[PDB]
C-alpha cells in the first residue's frame, strides 16, 4: 500500500495520488523524471510504483538544436562539470555560445554571461 | 538581462539564480527538463539561457529495467495514453506488471492497483 508515484507532470501526479489516497494508500515518494525515480525507490523501498512510460529523455544538446531552431539568434550558456567535455564541444557546435564549469567561482560566471552579451 | 535557468536540480537552479541576481540580472523562469526547457523560451524570449549539458534522458522502460535490476520484486504499473502502446509492450516485457490508460477512471485504476497487489 506504498506507493511511489512517477510522473513528469505535476498535476497528473497530484491526480494519482488523490485516487490512490482515496482508496486508503500512501503515497510515500514522487518523481519527476527516470533518474529520481531509481534512486527515490532505493531509499523508500515502496510496494507499488505507478510510472508514466514518457519521462523527459532529451538531452542537454538537443534541447540547444530545439531551441535555435526556434530563434536562431538565442544565447544559450552550457553548464558543465569535468569530465562532459564532448557533450559539450557538441553543444557549442549547434549553437551554443559558451560554457561555465561547476564548482562555480561567481567572478568566472559572470566573465562569461557578459561575454555573451 | 532576462535569463532562463535550467538544470534538473533545485539546489543548482537557485545557486545560479542567487549569482545572477547579485549581478542584477533578472530570472524570468526555470526548467527541470529538455522539454520544458523549449517551451518556457518560446512562452519566455530570455536575452540568455543557461543549461545543464546533463538533462533527464532515462526513459521509461530504462527506468523498469533499473528497478527491477534493483529489486526484482517490483510492482511496476505503467500510465500510457493511446498511441505509446509498443513502449508500454517493452515495459511490461521487461518487468512491468501492468499499466492504466489516461484519461483516467478512478475505479479501473484501482482495480489495476489491486489486481497487481
Amino acid at each position: 500500500a506504498r506507493v511511489l508515484v512517477v510522473d513528469d507532470a505535476a498535476f497528473m501526479r497530484m491526480l494519482l495520488k488523490k485516487i490512490l489516497t482515496q482508496a486508503g494508500h500512501e503515497v510515500v515518494g514522487e518523481a519527476s523524471n527516470g533518474k529520481e525515480a531509481v534512486e527515490k525507490y532505493k531509499q523508500l523501498k515502496p510496494d507499488l510504483v505507478t510510472m508514466d512510460i514518457v519521462m523527459p529523455e532529451m538531452d542537454g544538446i538537443t534541447a540547444v538544436k530545439e531551441i535555435m531552431k526556434i530563434d536562431p539568434n538565442a544565447k544559450i550558456i552550457m553548464i558543465t562539470a569535468v569530465g562532459q567535455e564532448a557533450k559539450v564541444m557538441e553543444a557549442l557546435k549547434s549553437g551554443a555560445k559558451g560554457y561555465i564549469v561547476k564548482p562555480f567561482q561567481a567572478q568566472k560566471v559572470i566573465e562569461e554571461v557578459n561575454r555573451v552579451l
